[PDB]
């Protein structure tokens, strides 16, 4: 709650520099959830194609106690694929970004869970 | 739309050129969607273990809005696990496949989700 | 049935060598299902940040057909964050564990599902 992975073929290199800070910040305001409690998680170098090409793309998960929904998650779209392409230079129709409601029980956190 | 992933401690230098187009033109015509939409991402030289072991293993994972279930999900296997066996001369025995149904409101792409 | 990915920002060095085994022995015994079944997958050197900050943390997940519950979870989320602390020397409040509980007809294996 919330956790971000992206996987891109894009080079470390290329990632900015405070780039998960900002994720980290948007992230925040965007779900209004407190920073501390965000997970930011970027994987580059990787051997991906996408539609059959090599160009740059990228595959992401959100993964979210509650504030993942329909409009919701079309936010989020906006947003994210925004900083990709913005930072990563990626394009958004190479993008894609799978959205899990994770349940309060089945997320382990410091000896327990959330339930 | 799909998404798979490949996970796998065999070496970067055993993947044969051409492994990621192979996939997508299988994968679409499996699962009947126009690879346009297919996405592949293979890991290789992965710190991994199966039943204690090192041998050559594989984990990975199959993400579709539908062209998911009982049926499908065992040619998809047979499918998948025949292709790491001939080109990534790994044992089916060793090889784990996570199927997911997604649904639509819940797949982010340029700057939207799909529905 | 049953898959630990852990992803941590550790170095591969700090990774003991008998960790994957570690592991496996002991999710063995907390899940009940014996050894040959259970994969285990550790990434390290991974560009994270938890809260904001870049120390030590990790994100994993763990997959089963069935053992997933929430008191199962609470009891293993003690489990795998206390190996990790003493391991890894991760701080338990750095560590998310999504807990996935699957149908046997979606998880392939050897050519193809459990179902």
């Amino acid at each position: 709650m919330p956790m971000f992975i992206v996987n891109t073929n894009v080079p470390r290199a290329s990632v900015p520099d405070g780039f998960l800070s900002e994720l980290t910040q948007q992230l925040a305001q965007a779900t209004g959830k407190p920073p501390q409690y965000i997970a930011v998680h970027v994987v580059p170098d990787q051997l991906m194609a996408f539609g059959g090409s090599s160009e740059p793309c990228a595959l992401c998960s959100l993964h979210s106690i509650g504030k993942i929904g329909g409009a919701q998650n079309r936010s989020y779209s906006k947003l994210l694929c925004g900083l990709l392409a913005e930072r990563l230079r990626i394009s958004p129709d190479r993008v894609y970004i799978n959205y899990y409601d994770m349940n309060a029980a089945n997320v382990g956190w410091n000896n327990s869970t959330f339930a």
